[PDB]
């Protein structure tokens, strides 16, 4: 089936007529996709020649580990990323248990793409768009069960004092439907955009069952459109959490926030504040802030914090099927279903 538990509906490359290939390294993936574009006669087929499932078995722990040992030397290096440009036959990049990458995945003008079981860390090229996962002009994409990490730190002397490391899962353009789920994102300062600018508004994104720890902000930095965030575990948010801007609407349901600063907010623009519908989270009222170490701060420009913890607008009926567990259950159970090596295990109320 194609149910992603969110706005995206895709099985990626795991469809009829698909071809399975094993990639032992980054270049192997690049080579496999290149070959997947040619027909029996060596001629290119628009959108790819057939559906593809690429199982990545490479391991770049030495690169990830060396980078972690000298984080400030990363931003000035060349960015590395497997581009998935104009491949629309259906593609899946799934890492084998034990695999790892010190490069990212850049989805662009493609559709029906799935990324699973990929452990991506401490990527080089923060000053040159060295993103872990990027979804650009690509609908029906499912970023599921990955481990995206770096250091939630900003070295000095970096371009715009904001480039030590790039994003975990940036989304932009006509990536009309995307589902980001069961990802273990940690040590990331700038987690993910949902629109690249004030003018890149829209899209319907679902963030569910993601485990965020020690992340500074952008969970996501939402610009217009709809965002349904359910069953996520947000801990140690050092800057801000969901930032709803350019009149976007968010449905924040059954999440667990703890040791978070500005967990739900609308800042940095000074106008066109977005809205949120709160329900079933561990925080039910402002009295729960102290309980879960929830803190709020101000901004130089007009802003709206959920310091009242009340819905500030509405949200259309969620189109897809989804069965969220309780907030307490995500707190208790999520850390073992999210990330790589959980065999793509999903948390159901049965396990609560
Ligand atoms: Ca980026």
């Amino acid at each position: 089936a194609t149910d992603t538990g969110g706005y995206a509906a895709t099985a990626g490359g795991n469809v009829t007529g698909a071809v399975s290939k094993t990639a032992t390294s980054m270049q192997d993936i690049v080579n496999i996709i290149d070959a997947a574009r040619l027909d029996a006669n060596g001629k290119k087929v628009k959108g790819g020649a057939y559906p593809l499932v690429i199982t990545y078995t490479g391991n770049e722990d030495s690169l990830i580990n060396a980078a972690a040992a000298n984080i400030c030397g990363q931003w000035s290096k060349d960015p590395r990323g497997v581009e998935i440009k104009e491949f629309t036959k259906g593609i899946t990049i799934i890492g084998a248990n034990g695999s790892s990458a010190n490069f990212g995945i850049w989805i662009k003008k493609s559709s029906d793409v799935v990324v699973q079981n990929m452990r991506i860390g401490y990527l080089p090229g923060g000053a040159k768009d060295g993103d872990m996962i990027r979804v650009d002009d690509s609908p029906n994409v499912w970023v599921d069960h990955n481990e995206l990490f770096a250091a939630n730190h900003e070295c000095d002397g970096t371009p715009d004092n904001d480039t030590t490391f790039e994003s975990a899962v940036d989304i932009k353009g006509a990536s009309n439907t995307v589902t980001v789920s069961y990802n273990y994102i940690h040590g990331v300062k700038k987690v993910g955009l949902d629109g690249s600018s004030s003018s890149d508004t829209g899209r319907n994104i679902t963030y569910h069952h993601n485990y965020y720890n020690d992340v500074n902000a952008r969970l996501p930095l939402q610009r217009g459109g709809l965002v349904h965030a359910y069953n996520n575990l947000y801990t140690n948010i050092t800057g801000s959490g969901l930032n709803v801007r350019q009149n976007g609407q968010a449905l924040i349901e059954n999440n667990w926030f703890e040791k978070a600063i500005n967990p739900v907010t609308s800042r940095y623009d000074g106008k066109n504040f977005g809205t949120w519908v709160l329900k079933g989270n561990n925080i039910t009222k402002p009295a729960d802030f102290s309980t879960y170490s929830i803190t709020w701060t101000a901004d130089t420009k007009p802003y709206v914090n959920a310091d009242s913890w009340t819905s500030t607008g509405t949200f259309p009926t969620v189109a897809y099927n989804y069965s969220p567990v309780s907030a307490q259950c995500v707190k208790d159970k999520l850390p073992g279903y999210a990330g790589v090596g959980k065999n793509l295990a999903t948390l159901t109320s049965t396990a609560c």
